[PDB]
């Protein structure tokens, strides 16, 4: 019953249905094992551990998989990679991320912080031990984190160094905000997302107050990104295979804290993407026919605070994204690998 921080090679578990053609099911059928049918965590009594979500290998462990997963599934007609043009087959596929678990091999375990207000760094008091993590959907997105877990109590602000403006801030919402995005049946690339103005605005209000506590009640200001390539300037995600690019100016720019209706963001489905796995562009074919719809829960926000504001009374925050390791860090933050 003693251990030390260490890294090893993990394996995955998921409930992939062997028959299903959906790319995540297929990727998990041949690369992951069946989920533990008999899990049991082991509370360690009055044991206090330290965690660090910004420096956790599990996150790089998951990243590598999703990159492998996307490489063998979601695959472009043409891939441009620093002066190369590999052409390929690019058939429309079935895409809907499932949860995947991360388990340790014999000789190690994962420590799971259960402080409902854990921020991801430092000390944790109620510490549990698990063999595998819970089911995590590997949802790829910028600006908004969708379909994830929620914070159990207060909205949590996660960062490696709040004081360093270069380090990303992950907001962990305690209440989700539904976001419905549709590309109507037959511009075929035109689409949009609908969001409750009231709900979203109340949540953003609350978020503002949280950041207030972390930044000496200094005026909090939200704005959209200042410069970017579209993947970052817009809220980007994949819905049923298609890459959606939505303009979130109406969430971070009306402030509005008579505005309380249904926010409607304009989006566009882009065949040509700047990849997240590695630098390069990938070009897909045009969209599939019929209404393409994905309703998702917004569960977190990726923010970047402005710099050089030290001499003012304001703090400016803009939605960020691009590095997916932060998206995985969004769910894995409470886990840590220790060798027995
Ligand atoms: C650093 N590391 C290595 C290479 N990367 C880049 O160069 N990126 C820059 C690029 C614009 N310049 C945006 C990229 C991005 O996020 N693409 C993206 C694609 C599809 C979806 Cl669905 C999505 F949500 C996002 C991030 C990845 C990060
Ligand atoms: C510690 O977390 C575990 C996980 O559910 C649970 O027993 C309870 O929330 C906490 N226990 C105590 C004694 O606080
Ligand atoms: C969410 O957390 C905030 C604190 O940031 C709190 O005021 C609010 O009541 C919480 N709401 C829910 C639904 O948990
Ligand atoms: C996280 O919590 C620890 C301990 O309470 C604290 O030292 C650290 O500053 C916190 N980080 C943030 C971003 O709140
Ligand atoms: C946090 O950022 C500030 C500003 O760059 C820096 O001076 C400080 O050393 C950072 N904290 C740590 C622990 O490095
Ligand atoms: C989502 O949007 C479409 C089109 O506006 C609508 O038909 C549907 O009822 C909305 N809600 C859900 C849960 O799909
Ligand atoms: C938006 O959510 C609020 C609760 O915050 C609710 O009163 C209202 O019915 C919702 N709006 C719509 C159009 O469903
Ligand atoms: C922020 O303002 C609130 C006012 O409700 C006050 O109670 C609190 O002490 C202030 N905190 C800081 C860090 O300025
Ligand atoms: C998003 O829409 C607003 C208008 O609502 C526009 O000013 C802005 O340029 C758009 N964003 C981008 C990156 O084009
Ligand atoms: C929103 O901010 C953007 C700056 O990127 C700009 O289009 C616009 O002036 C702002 N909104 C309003 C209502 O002025
Ligand atoms: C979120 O989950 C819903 C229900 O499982 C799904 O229909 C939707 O496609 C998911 N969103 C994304 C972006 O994958
Ligand atoms: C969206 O949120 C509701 C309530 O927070 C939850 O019951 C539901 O499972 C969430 N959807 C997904 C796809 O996780
Ligand atoms: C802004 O303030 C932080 C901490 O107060 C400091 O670490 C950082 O270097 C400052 N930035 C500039 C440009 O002075």
């Amino acid at each position: 019953p003693v251990w030390k921080d260490a890294d090893t090679t993990l394996f995955c578990a998921s409930d992939a249905k062997a028959y299903e053609t959906e790319v995540h099911n297929v990727w998990a059928t041949h690369a992951c094992v069946p989920t533990d049918p008999n899990p049991q965590e082991i509370h360690l009594e009055n044991v206090t551990e330290n965690f660090n979500m910004w420096k956790n290998n599990m996150v790089e462990q998951m990243h590598e998989d999703i990159i492998s997963l996307w490489d063998q599934s979601l695959q472009p007609c043409v891939k441009l990679t620093g002066g190369s043009v590999i052409k390929q087959a690019c058939p429309k596929i079935s895409f809907d991320p499932i949860p995947i678990h991360y388990c340790t091999p014999a000789g190690y375990v994962i420590l799971k912080c259960n402080d409902k207000n854990f921020n991801g760094t430092g000390p944790c008091k109620n510490v549990s031990s698990v063999q595998c993590t819970h089911g995590i959907k590997p949802v790829v997105s910028t600006q908004l984190l969708l379909n994830g877990s929620l914070a159990e109590e207060e909205i949590i602000i996660r960062s490696e160094n709040l004081t360093n403006n270069a380090k990303t801030i992950i907001v962990h919402l305690n209440k989700s905000v539904e976001i419905n995005c549709t590309r109507p049946s037959n511009d075929i690339r035109k689409a949009y997302c609908e969001i409750n103005g009231t709900k979203w605005n109340k949540v953003l209000k609350q978020v503002t107050e949280k950041l207030k506590e972390h930044f000496n009640n200094k005026t909090i200001i939200f704005q959209p990104p200042s410069g970017g390539d579209l993947e970052i300037t817009m809220h980007t995600f994949n819905c049923r295979g298609e890459f959606f690019y939505c303009n979130t100016t109406q969430l971070f720019n009306n402030t509005c804290i008579g505005c309380n209706g249904t926010i409607t963001l304009p989006c566009k489905i882009k065949q040509i993407i700047n990849m997240w796995q590695g630098t390069g562009q990938a070009m897909y074919a045009p969209p599939i026919d019929g209404k393409i719809n994905c309703v998702s829960n917004i569960t977190g926000i990726l923010l970047t605070r402005d710099g050089g504001a030290n001499n003012t009374s304001n703090e400016t925050f803009r939605p960020g994204g691009g590095d997916m390791r932060d998206n995985w860090r969004s769910e894995l933050y409470k886990y840590k690998v220790v060798q027995i």
